[PDB]
């Protein structure tokens, strides 16, 4: 019995507030699973940006707590009663 | 019994709150599965942005919080009550 | 038994709120599955944007919390129940 | 019995407030499973920011507090009764 | 019985609060599991940033507390109760 | 019986607030499992940044303070109540 698990819960930037300009190059996001085997570019944009009255009262954020069960072969997830 | 399982929650960026400007280059997001085997330019766009009153009571948020049961060949997922 | 799985909750971006401009560039989201085997441009927009009264008084996001049983050959999903 | 598990809860960064420009160059984000075996450019751009009023009565964040069970073969999850 | 358990919580940088400009180049974040086996550049762009008002009365932060159980072959997670 | 793990909390800077500029160059964060076997440049770019008033009444930082059961083959996490 042989297997290769990947389990990544977030590939991603995980924020509650964000003000701002975001410039983001990510080319590569692809699982490639395989069993026998970028010249973009941002530029010259103007970004103007001014935020003069800002409440925010927020609640609380839960991100990327997983439960999960994950694996190859044989998985039993949650409260599996087995007898 | 051989296998190769990606578990991935989110390949993407979480966020609550997001004021401004956003230049976002994400070629790839494609799982390739094989079992036997970019000159995109953002230019010279303007940007104007003002925010003068803002007021967000919000609520909790719950992002990629999965519960899931994932792999290969014998997956048994949630409570299930096995005898 | 081989089998190759990608389970991927969300390739996107989760947000609650977007005030803004958002330039995204993100050819490819295809799986190529296999057994045996970008000059686009954004450019010279001009993008003026004012919010001047918001108010968002709004209850809680569940996103991207899956419960699923996902697999090759034999998956039992949920509260199974077997004898 | 052999298995190859890598388990990781964030490959980003994870943040509560970020008021500011970023600029960012994340080319690879694609586990590669394989059994048998970037020119990109930010450039020129101009970020224009003014944050006056900001009050910000934010509750409690919970990112990448995961309760997974992870791995190859035989992998029981959460609160499994087993007999 | 082999097996290569690789568990990484955060891959990535954890802040409350960042204020300023970010240039960042992280190529890699790709797990590459194999069983047999950037000329990128931020260059010419202005930032230009004023905060005035800021208040911040935020709650407590949780990143990256994680409760997992990893590993290849027999994983038994959380309060598992087995007799 | 071999087995090689790694069990790493935070491959990144863990920071409670960051007010300035940061040029960051970080390559490699992937794991490479392999059971059988960079002329980037940050350059000309200005950064001006000004914080007048900042007030920051913040409340507790829980950062890595993992609970997680790592290992290969027989792993048992949490508190396993085992007969």
């Amino acid at each position: 019995p042989l297997g290769q698990t990947v389990r990544i819960t977030c590939q991603g930037d995980s924020l509650r507030t964000y003000y701002g300009n975001w410039y983001q190059q990510k080319p590569g996001q692809a699982p490639l699973l395989v069993i026998y085997a970028f010249s973009g570019s941002i530029s010259g944009n103007t970004a103007s940006l001014t935020i003069t009255g800002a409440q925010a009262e927020d609640e609380a954020d839960y991100f990327c707590n997983s439960r999960d069960t994950t694996g190859n072969l044989w998985v039993f997830g949650g409260g599996t009663k087995l007898t």
